């Protein structure tokens, strides 16, 4: 996150630090908590990743340096991936991992809303990026999870910013016209959480941008509402 603060403990509850194993254990992206034993995250996160078993899911978490050998976690039973997905750049930047056990909900952890299918009409003022990543393009994983509040910009004016790109309806993006605050290296797969009629939505997956913060440089999401389908289809397997 560049320009953002501190977080205050239990703030973003269904935000989770998905980390891998190999071959060091290491933080590999952010992710939210949908449902008991489902994560919201990145279809680029699992670039490279070959089993489900170097991954680990770490809820109820505000600094990395909780994390240690003695710290429990969930552990991915299955990683699906969109099946159009091929990079995040050309969208479908979304996967589901489905835990071996169940998230126990409390005051440190809980499920995030998906935008409903009438949500689509409203305009959303209040949404903050949330990650563990870089505060600028060259910099290193932050310890406390930082915040920073960003403007949803219109798909015309973001794809007036991306010329050479193609930025779908199925993407959304949020920046300030002069930059400043915007999501970074380590921040993909995260939420872009917006706050409409006092209840948190999950409006956006954290996925690409040209830098960090740029002036006229807007950061892309995964815009959630195109995607409700496929996450109940996945997630409401008879
Ligand atoms: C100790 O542990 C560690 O050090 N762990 C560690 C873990 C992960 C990273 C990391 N993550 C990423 C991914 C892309 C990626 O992982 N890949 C690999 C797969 O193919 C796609 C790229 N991008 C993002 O997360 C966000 C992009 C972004 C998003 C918006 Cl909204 C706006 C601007 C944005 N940026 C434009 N440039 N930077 N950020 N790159 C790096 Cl490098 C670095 C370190």
């Amino acid at each position: 996150i560049v320009g953002g603060t501190a977080s205050v403990r239990g703030e973003w509850p269904w935000q989770v630090t998905l980390h891998t194993t190999s071959p060091t254990q290491r933080h590999l992206c952010g992710g939210s908590i949908i449902g008991n034993q489902w994560i919201l995250t990145a279809a680029h996160c699992f670039y490279g990743v070959e089993s489900p078993k170097i991954l680990r899911v770490y809820s109820g978490i505000l600094n990395q340096s909780e994390i240690k050998e003695d710290t429990s976690f969930f552990g991915v039973q299955e990683i699906i991936i969109h099946d159009q997905y091929k990079m995040a750049e050309s969208g479908y930047d979304i996967a589901l991992l489905k835990l071996e056990t169940t998230v126990g909900y409390g005051d440190s952890q809980r499920p995030i809303c998906l935008p409903s299918k009438g949500d689509r009409n409203v305009i959303y003022t209040d949404c903050w990026v949330t990650g563990w990543g870089y505060r600028k393009l060259r910099d290193k994983i932050q310890n406390t999870l930082q915040k920073a509040k960003i403007p949803l910009v219109t798909n015309e004016e973001c794809q007036k910013r991306y010329r050479g790109h193609k930025i779908t309806h199925k993407m959304i993006c949020a920046g300030y016209r002069e930059g400043g605050k915007d999501a970074c290296k380590g921040d993909s797969g995260g939420p872009l959480s917006c706050k409409h009629n006092e209840v948190w939505h999950l409006v956006g997956i954290t996925s690409w941008g040209e830098g960090c913060a740029q002036r006229e440089r807007p950061g892309v999401y995964t815009n959630v509402v195109e995607y409700v389908d496929w996450i109940l289809e996945k997630t409401q397997a008879v």
